[PDB]
């Protein structure tokens, strides 16, 4: 038969779901959580062959290897290997849409292993196999003989091998399918790979064993006490011998124990279970779990006799902590949480979605880092060791089961179908039966984008008779249907409202006071990270931290879904849709995160990391006010330090200790700080260093800043006298002013600065120009697919307004010759179709001082799109190695993203000013900058700029960062004003109103000089 | 694979389940019902061959027939043709409980059928194939070609043939299997068939077609204006010319329509079902649908192209009445409901579990005149005809799904076993979109005694999803679990609580105030029927109608599910549990009906009917009020009946007719009623008569009826004064009177009458001695597994304590001869063992007059079990054909269950006086009674009797009622006083306190004469 085309037919002669399993026979090894003989890992060198279809595959292969196979290394997702093309599609399945049916091209797998096992596991005892991760569905044969078949990407399948293993050499084939009816609940927006891509192994237990287990943990009032309740089931023969002890330690010491034979109270007219026993462990003053301090404890469960005799024990990590909603709010041991969350993807450059624990502990350093609390298995069961690291770590997780259906239509197809229900099912009965014993999962979610279909209530309430120890949240249907206990949106804004039909994303602080709407709110998704982005961020924040029931949301995402491919030279670089010849794709979609594929970040990191900061900041004379966001741990290992500068320059500073309990307030005075009589603006700018070093953090550690103007000094004293006075020189094609060795040239033709001089050296590449446009960012294109010419989309309104292709004709260029300079007047009108875009009128005023003086003021026709920016760009032949500059960094911000950047004298080298987005756009950009110097050259005003190696015109026409070439010289952008970049979402405008460019008349000026 | 053996696989290439279809290409032929060219019977002559198990199969059997074949008629069980043994079992399954395994000996039933296929259905279309039931579960091959697999013996499997068909001769070959893990689910307290037990049929359906649609009905405030909603959804070709049609008719009329093209409203963000279309239609002053009135539209589905060609239609009965539960209430059309109902097997004592529509409309029809408004499917989908007759009928239905895991251990094993889940959802899932628009159905179930698994759950919520038209209910588990709407105990009593522990059975008046309690209570099994029972059962109807929120129950059950069998002689016997060689077995526990097997009536129906009436009546001096139980008619087809009789003599009578409204009063006066001066007692007997007849009934029919003692003159006239003296002659052995021709002979040993004359002709064949022992009903016995001993059981104690052994020891025997008369005194004490149990004083007196007072004091020991009854009983030498007397009657009644029974003068055949249960026990007793008369004989006093050919000891030891033998003469147990018989539950003691005699001492007299 095609089990792999019907969805009643998920397995075959597959093992029961359950909790992480070892079959210790040492209950001291089991307490410590190290190895067990029991447990082996077939991770390594297997022998793989690919086959362009099932039928394909020869019969010889269940006896013995195929010479033409190769040695593969597994788990591995073989489009990493290079077998075939790994596919980038968004919505629209890989695959046509016709159910229950796949293509008869399907990709096959073919695995096989050679192996052996102790005499012992021949002697007695159940030896099953393990596989962590099959995409998306396989069969499964030992020593020719066929033993049965799983789908599911994301959760484990296991089988007993015990009637098939044999003496000496054993071997195993494995058939992989690429699709199957599975990959119609696995329509995932990310790559599409397959393979054997997470561990496999092999599991030793006895006849009789500990089939399953639960722990949970129910509190008084206070806290003060607890009762740690453990169900243990088994399988074999019972035995009155037999007994069950459940022992909770913390550390070393054993705080309580259980003891009991099997035998469970009755449940009904036929009595109970003969095969289970509930221990109840009484705990005093327990230790709380919490993002905040992950206390944790050890449980070890033991299935003895009732002398003594062990016969096999099995363990987890045990966090006391309640998750309940009260009252409209999500209360964790009591406290209303504050989700600082982010959804991530298993992803990785190199070997795709295999996971390590490396890289596991890589994102949680960063994530912890950066002041995140929390993260979205988005969308599907990880990889076991996940829920370990976050249970140690401390972090809030919603485990997501593996269901999307987003390419269906309409999205409910399937999901409303009592036919898919079976299927649909297990998804998420099989990962609570394997997640429920994780302290770190605090939220379970039913699936992602599959609509909102009557199996969502079947599964929704199953979930909550099972386990009502955890809320269930899912966001399909308009993300506050009956299947969910939180109201759980995806791009929900802040203020505005997006009445789409049926399922409309309200504001987040509208959504809450619907008549009769009490949930809490926390965005499954939001602030989308593609490319330059996160603008509008701030807005989310404090939108949540005044709300009660606004508690927060998940990034979207963590990291780039971008691969590395290499060149002919054998350089890497960054791939995304279609660079694999994958078609349909959807380009660089499948890039949305907060840091590179190989964890580099991006700008936007340090804005999520500000805005999510703990401690909040108050400043009134010389108090600062330090609040605490924390809810249960006392700021033990912070400090603040603080200084004052005067436009940049050092003038005060300090340290104070913080002795701030959770949601508690702490008052420092700043002592007398010296009175500058120098002209200029004082800054205080605080921040909180962790002195010593934690499990995910360095001894020094910055958690969080915040800056203040202090007192300021107009500056009311006159420049020195100009002792010189510069020349004009007339043409008809040419104004030229010369002052020593300095030379301006003026374009009469043109109306625009041609060129400079210093000495004999020539300043510009290209002349000094205005600039109402920039290169596209992923958010102003808005495309979720590679196949849609939105007109909504800012870059297509700018596109059809004829912004990109405006001439600048020229209305006057005038040259007056005054007591100490020489005045230059000019006025362009950019037009298009008879049309008058942008009006720009300046003068240029030359001193005695060589210091040019530039005003600018533009009129934009109130009918015209309003513009990306607005400012001057030129090509510079100067090519320095520092950017040193008096602004808002060091890092890239742009109007509705710089609240985590600082005023300060920062100084970097050419190349940091520049962000390699990998789709690349305009970016670089730094606000509120007073003073910038390059070379020679020094702008002096109240502007936001940006310079690097390309042109605007480069970044706009090309499509990956690895194809940009330097340009001669040095392109400069100085903006008196910069549109916001937004983010809400990449697919449709998003940038707020207060950041559009419309005020209709703008006006800036800037001073250029040497030295 | 063995797919019988495969919860994860209940079938393959099965279609979509979906609500009744005929594919009628004409629409006036659809809204008339009539038969439909497109729906062809495969019902009649097959051929079968059965096997011991599947692999016993020749292959040939495939291609072709087989010699050995018989030819058969389907649908049938084959245990019905005898090719093997019916099981009948109640609890403990009929196989090894090894899920999920069945036995390898799984007899295998291979049935094929060899019929004709016009070109024209394979010309164009789809042609299917229907089976309406196959137990338990089959493989499917069409011309040799395998089709398909199926499970859930009590829902249709349909297959799409179009491919395996050829014009003209074709060959289905379908092997069905006795056992498979869909057994598992099906082990419900009834006999054990297998085979294709219902109809089986071939449709034609168009290719573009009404793959399924949704009628439902929305109504104001008052039922004044309602709006039919009726959802359509097609399947094929979908183009802009398609429009459905749907049409409400009402007789010839057309009262609305509807027309629209494909397209549903959005429902999210990939839009909508394009492939669907909702109607709306407005309907002013509906009829309402009820039991009380059946009001039906007829809702016609049209597909079509907007200009008017008819691709095909479909439609379906439509009852407009709306089922809420609202502050504890369960409302039809806004009314509480008062469910008179009753739990209904399909079963026949000829066919099996084979239906027909003949045996179905005799039980409807038996129902209704019972005044039963209500029946649930016990426990299983049923034929889909049963649907139609109830909507048509009237009777409101409790849909059950085909769930019932009793067997294992404990109860919800598998219910609460997320890998069962599947199987379980699809006996729900395809219950419901197969009958959702029934209007007969108002309460959907999830199944029976499965325990409460949180499989239970999922399915009740999804039920709730899909259709929020019906409220849904479940009984296990405690009958109040989260997965019901309804509380609904099975056999809870009416005061006296039963704390089992996990799932007690309260007091069901206690059970509706529980802290936190606001459910409406309907016991979904009650008053169980099992041989001479219903005692008690008027204290159900008197709570349920003082009680609002206890809105009645389903009595269990219907039917007696006795097989019928032939003796060598070829003469037929009722068999149960056991007679087929079956084994293990539960004897008679399958026979728990109101009616034999046949339909004819057990004496319980009748104490069902009258205390199920539909009018209430007080009386008050000369005026009858009667009250309306009816919710929405008006009593327009019924008068009433009233007569005033002196012990049986009627005086006065009359006509009165009954308008009454629903709920509504009625104050009826008497006319100046006679005031006889001779002595008796005035009896007033009022019956509603309905003098029209109807679809359920015969003109004449009597629906209810009442008694009232009225004034009373007590006999103070003296008997005129004897001439002669009777005359005694003692001897050492006897004590012998003599009077004219009549004779009386006392035995001096024994202390007893041993003999009588009436002229010279003997009258006893046994003398006349106590009796304190009765055989045993099924009450008394209980044991719902014939392998359960019981000393709790009311036999038992008898038993124990030597009730049935102890013998009479004389303690004195006296005569004396009065001035008139002779009086005999004896005393008498039953011993066992050395314990007293009981103590007979007696007196005879023998006066001038011939007649003969008996005076009886007995003693009971307060601590031996109270006595079945306290009478006399002897063998009367004659044998009369009738029997008339002055008392309850004509039909039998005991202390607990007389109510239905009426005081008069009765005469009947001797036979009619003994009730043919088919498992003998004591019985045709008759209470109240003031005089018997038999023969010559007369007996007057205040007693109760019964009288037939067979002994109480006769009967105790029989086992089937075709095995008694009349005995030489008549028996005759007159009792002072009758231990009630119980009912509520026929495995342990039921009989009420006041009704179980307790008293110590007994008094009871009576006089013998000749008449
Ligand atoms: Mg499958
Ligand atoms: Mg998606
Ligand atoms: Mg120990
Ligand atoms: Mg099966
Ligand atoms: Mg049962
Ligand atoms: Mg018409
Ligand atoms: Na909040
Ligand atoms: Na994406
Ligand atoms: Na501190
Ligand atoms: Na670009
Ligand atoms: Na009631
Ligand atoms: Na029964
Ligand atoms: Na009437």
């Amino acid at each position: 038969r095609r089990d792999w085309e019907n969805p009643g037919v998920t397995q075959l002669n597959r093992l029961a779901a359950h909790p992480p399993f070892a079959s210790w026979r040492n209950s001291e090894e089991a307490r410590t959580d190290r190895p067990s003989q029991q447990l082996r890992s077939l991770n390594g060198e297997w022998r793989f062959a690919w086959f362009p279809a099932p039928e394909a595959v020869p019969e010889s292969w269940l006896e013995c290897d195929l010479p033409e196979a190769d040695t593969v290394v597994v788990p591995s997702n073989w489009q990493m290997h290079g077998y075939d093309a790994p596919i980038y599609t968004n919505v629209t399945y890989p695959i046509t849409v016709n159910p229950p049916f796949v293509p008869t091209e399907n990709p096959t797998g073919c695995y096989s292993l050679t192996f052996n096992v102790d005499e012992s596991w021949l002697q007695e005892g159940q030896t099953r196999i393990i596989f962590d991760g099959v995409n998306s569905a396989f069969h499964l044969w030992c020593n020719g003989r066929w033993v049965g078949y799983g789908q599911d990407s994301r959760l484990p399948s296991e089988f007993d091998l015990s009637a098939f293993l044999r003496a000496g050499e054993n071997r195993l084939a494995v058939m992989v399918l690429r699709w199957s009816d599975g990959s119609y609940l696995e329509d995932q927006d990310m790559w599409r790979m397959s393979g054997i891509f997470r561990d496999v192994s092999l599991l030793h237990k006895p006849t009789t064993q500990i089939s399953d287990f639960h722990v949970a943990t129910r509190f008084n009032d206070d806290f003060s006490r607890a009762v740690l309740e453990a169900e243990v089931q088994m399988c074999g023969e019972l035995r009155d011998y037999l007994r069950v002890t459940v022992s909770l330690w913390q550390g070393e010491t054993q705080v309580a124990s259980g003891t009991a034979p099997f035998g469970g109270e009755i449940i009904d007219e036929r009595g109970g279970y003969a095969d289970r026993v509930t221990l109840r462990l009484n705990v005093e003053n327990p230790k709380l779990w919490s993002a905040e301090i992950p206390n944790l404890y050890r449980a070890v469960v033991e299935l003895h006799t009732a002398d003594g005799t062990l016969i096999e024990a099995e363990a987890c990590d045990v966090g006391f902590r309640e998750v309940r909603i009260e009252n409209g709010l999500l209360l964790l041991n009591g406290k209303p949480l504050l989700i600082r969350g982010v959804n991530r993807h298993e992803h990785h450059p190199l070997h795709g979605q295999v996971m390590d624990e490396q890289t596991m502990v890589q994102d949680i350093l960063l994530m912890k880092q950066n002041n995140f609390n929390a993260v979205r298995c988005s969308h599907y069961p990880n990889h076991p060791l996940w829920y370990t690291l976050c249970d140690r770590y401390g972090l809030y997780v919603v485990d997501e089961a593996n269901i999307e259906t987003h390419g269906m239509v309409p999205m409910n197809r399937l999901t409303d179908d009592p036919r898919w229900l079976p299927a649909m099912s297990e998804r998420v009965t099989r990962m609570v039966q394997r997640d429920r014993n994780h302290p770190s999962v605090i939220i379970w979610s039913l699936g992602n984008e599959s609509g909102h279909g009557a199996n969502h209530d079947a599964l929704y309430r199953w979930i909550k008779s099972v386990d009502p120890s955890r809320p269930v949240q899912y966001e399909g249907g308009g993300a506050d249907t009956t299947a969910t206990d939180i109201i759980c949106p995806m791009y929900a804004r802040v203020d505005e409202d997006q009445p789409f039909p049926a399922v409309p994303k309200w504001s987040i602080k509208k959504w809450l006071s619907l008549p009769g709407e009490t949930r809490p709110l926390i965005l499954c998704e939001y602030a989308h990270a593609m490319g330059n982005s996160l603008g509008g961020f701030a807005k989310y924040w404090q939108a949540f931290r005044q709300y009660p029931r606004l508690q927060g949301g998940f990034v979207w995402d963590w990291v780039d879904q971008s691969l590395i491919k290499y060149d002919e030279n054998g350089n890497p670089w960054s791939a995304y849709g279609g660079d694999f010849g994958d078609t349909p794709n959807d380009a660089q979609f499948c890039m949305n995160g907060l840091v590179f594929a190989d964890r580099t970040p991006h700008p936007a990191l340090t804005e999520a990391k500000h805005q999510q900061q703990f401690f909040q900041f108050r400043l009134s004379g010389q108090t600062i006010e330090v609040t605490s966001e924390y809810l249960f741990r006392h700021s033990d290992n912070e400090l603040l330090h603080w200084m004052v500068a005067l436009d940049g320059k050092p003038l005060a500073s300090g340290e104070v200790p913080l002795d701030v309990a959770p949601q508690g307030k702490q008052l420092i005075e700043l002592p007398e700080l010296p009175q500058p009589e120098s002209a200029g603006q004082l800054w205080l700018t605080v921040r909180v260093v962790q002195p010593n070093a934690t499990a995910w953090s360095e001894a020094g550690h910055i958690s969080a800043w915040q800056q203040w103007r202090l007192a300021e000094n107009l500056s009311v004293t006159l420049p020195a006298a100009s002792h010189a006075i510069p020349h004009l020189t007339t043409s008809e094609m040419d104004f030229c002013i010369e002052l020593g060795n300095k030379r301006w040239q003026f374009n009469r033709q043109s109306g625009f600065l041609s060129q400079m001089w210093i000495g004999d050296k020539k300043q510009l590449l290209t002349p000094l120009r205005d600039q109402f446009t920039r290169a596209p960012l992923d958010n102003d294109i808005g495309v979720s697919e590679a196949t849609r010419i939105d007109p909504n989309a800012w870059v297509e309104r700018w596109k059809a307004a004829g912004h990109y292709q405006a001439e600048a004709a020229l209305l006057q260029c005038t040259a007056d010759t005054l007591a100490d300079a020489v005045l230059i007047t000019t006025a362009h009108a950019w037009q298009h179709q008879g049309k008058t875009l942008f009006i720009s009128r300046k003068t240029y005023r030359i001193d005695g001082s060589g210091q040019m003086a530039i005003t600018v003021d533009v009129e934009v026709a109130s009918d015209t799109p309003h513009p990306a920016r607005i400012g001057l760009n030129c090509q510079l032949a100067q090519v320095a190695e520092r950017v040193n500059w008096l602004g808002l960094g060091p890092q890239e911000n742009y109007p509705d993203r710089l609240t985590a950047a600082c005023f300060d004298r920062w100084d970097l080298p050419l190349s940091d000013m520049y962000t390699p987005y990998v789709f690349p756009s305009e970016n670089g950009l730094r606000c509120g900058t007073r003073e910038l110097n390059y070379g020679p050259h020094q702008w002096r005003g109240d502007f936001q700029f940006n310079i690097s190696r390309y042109s605007q015109q480069q970044l706009m026409e090309t499509s990956h960062r690895h194809l940009l070439h330097a340009e001669e010289g040095t392109w400069l952008n100085i903006d008196g004003f910069h549109m916001g970049i937004g983010g809400d979402d990449s697919w449709s405008p998003s940038v707020s109103a207060e950041f559009q460019l419309s005020a209709g008349r703008y006006h800036y000026q800037l001073v250029w000089c040497q030295k």
